[PDB]
């Protein structure tokens, strides 16, 4: 069949979680608002089920029971963010550090390495705090970079002696897109005409600004991690990255062109800069002066900034020529010049799972991997999500909600559509499901459950493995 045993000595397997997603507390423990807490509770129209992340999963309180339960599966690793609002309440060095945030993570740390499960910490997991959105609009100015770097010196400082791996930014293109392009989700900004009809923005321009200052941001941590903190730490430090796979909506050449430009646009976008210290030329060639322009220094402090990469893989499109449309209707979701579906003449490129953007495909995790090793020199690789939902309905008795046979395929096919991968040249070290636990899922709320373990949201919160639980517990032995 297959199991821990097929994969290389030393291979690491986790589950990944983020802050805002798991928390609760929201204003506990001294923790300052983000501009997800904000968009949530202003914005609840914009939300599935009107919901916010207030409680989610209460993983403030119960992240005892949380560790107790990823050590009974055999998890060597677990993924988490801190929240920037929780140790900052204001996201400045000058607003005040929190100290009652500080002890929240140490007690999680410590918690974890006495189970004997490594933390794995993501910095910016798209809660931002409100109060520098207030005070200049967060990602979109650039002094969001100093005030970042300050943030990341104090985990490296309070944390860094047990926290041997660190990624600083998750998924910069949702972050991106979704914030700036759609305005789907917080800041939630765009063009007045774009799906997210937000009162301030611009699809075609604020995507790029915001991006691009998550790059510096990033490689400005880099750099400073590398420069005080990983001599007397010896930790790895690198950046959480998201791409679909692209099939060429059909075998025409521009087709192929159209599948090359759509992961240029997601995936390049950050692998280019980190890798060749520039943006993709099509993206320069598509997008020119709405494209900011990296200095010599800033080219020179961007590429080889990382010491692995984290992939997040979920599903994948077809992708088909798109002519231009255009001048007055720029938005990053077209700059492409490629339309992106998951239905061809009818027929779904996979089975579509809860959310609608994800069809399973297991195929393409196999064939993104190698297009990392072909195309970019094969660099360390981390998967750092990997999952599938169902929906939340609350008609389904319990034992029927656990039963998650779905969720065992989708880990099955991917598992090992990812050892034929390694068994080709990926340079690929661990491997993390997403997620532990239901939780708060973005623009979705709790209507979708991508969780291995279930979260009883009408009693208390009570997690329930599910039976992808009992088989990971099997999958993970000696
Ligand atoms: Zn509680």
């Amino acid at each position: 069949p297959v199991s821990r045993r097929s994969f290389p000595k030393g291979f690491i397997f986790g589950t990944a979680s983020s802050s805002y997603q798991y928390e609760g507390g929201a204003a506990e423990g001294g923790r300052g608002p983000s501009i997800w807490d904000t968009f949530t509770h202003q914005h609840p129209e914009k939300i599935a089920d009107r919901s916010n992340g207030d409680v989610a999963s209460d993983s403030y309180h119960l992240y005892k029971e949380d560790v107790r339960l990823m050590k009974d599966m055999g998890m060597d690793a677990y993924r988490f963010s801190i929240s920037w609002t929780r140790i900052l309440p204001n996201g400045s060095l000058r607003g005040g550090v929190n100290k009652e945030g500080i002890k929240y993570y140490n007690n999680l740390i410590n918690e974890l390495l006495s189970k004997g499960v490594q933390p794995f910490i993501t910095l910016f997991h798209w809660d931002s705090p409100q109060a520098l959105e207030d005070k200049y609009n967060g990602f979109l100015s650039p002094n969001i970079i100093n005030d970042f770097k300050d943030y990341a010196e104090i985990c490296f400082k309070e944390f860094g002696d047990r926290v041997k791996n660190w990624i600083t930014f998750n998924e910069p293109w949702t972050f991106c897109s979704n914030g700036y392009a759609t305005g789907l989700f917080a800041p939630g900004r765009c063009s007045p005409w774009e799906k997210g009809n937000c009162s301030v923005g611009d699809s075609g321009r604020e995507p790029y600004t915001a991006c691009h200052h998550q790059l510096l941001a990033h490689a400005e941590t880099v750099r400073l991690y590398k420069a005080k903190y990983q001599a007397l730490q010896k930790g790895k430090i690198g950046i959480t990255l998201v791409s679909h796979w692209f099939v060429p909506f059909s075998r025409s050449k521009s087709n192929n062109d159209a599948a090359k430009r759509a992961i240029d646009f997601m995936f390049g976008w950050f692998m280019d800069p980190l890798i060749r210290g520039d943006y993709p030329l099509s993206m320069r060639g598509l997008v020119g002066n709405r494209l900011p322009q990296f200095t010599k220094e800033q080219s020179k402090l961007v590429k080889g900034a990382f010491d692995f990469i984290g992939l997040n893989y979920y599903t994948a499109n077809y992708a088909d020529n798109l002519p231009p449309s255009n001048g007055l209707n720029n938005s990053y979701t077209t700059d492409s010049r490629a339309n992106l579906t998951g239905v061809r003449n009818g027929i779904p490129i996979g089975p579509q799972a809860a959310s609608p953007w994800l069809y399973v495909y297991p195929q393409g995790f196999r064939d993104l991997l190698l297009y990392v090793k072909e195309n970019y020199g094969n660099p360390t690789v981390y998967i750092t999500e990997n999952g599938v939902d169902e929906f939340n309905n609350k008609t389904l008795p319990l034992q029927e909600a656990l039963k998650d046979d779905a969720r065992i395929e989708y880990y099955h096919k991917h598992l090992l559509s990812l050892l034929s991968a390694i068994r080709d040249g990926a340079n690929v070290k661990g491997y993390f499901a997403w997620s532990l636990l239901d939780n708060f899922e973005w623009s979705n709320g709790y209507t979708v459950r991508f969780g291995i373990n279930f979260v009883d949201y009408n009693d208390g919160r009570k997690r329930y493995p599910k039976n992808s639980a009992h088989w990971f517990k099997k999958f993970l032995l000696k």
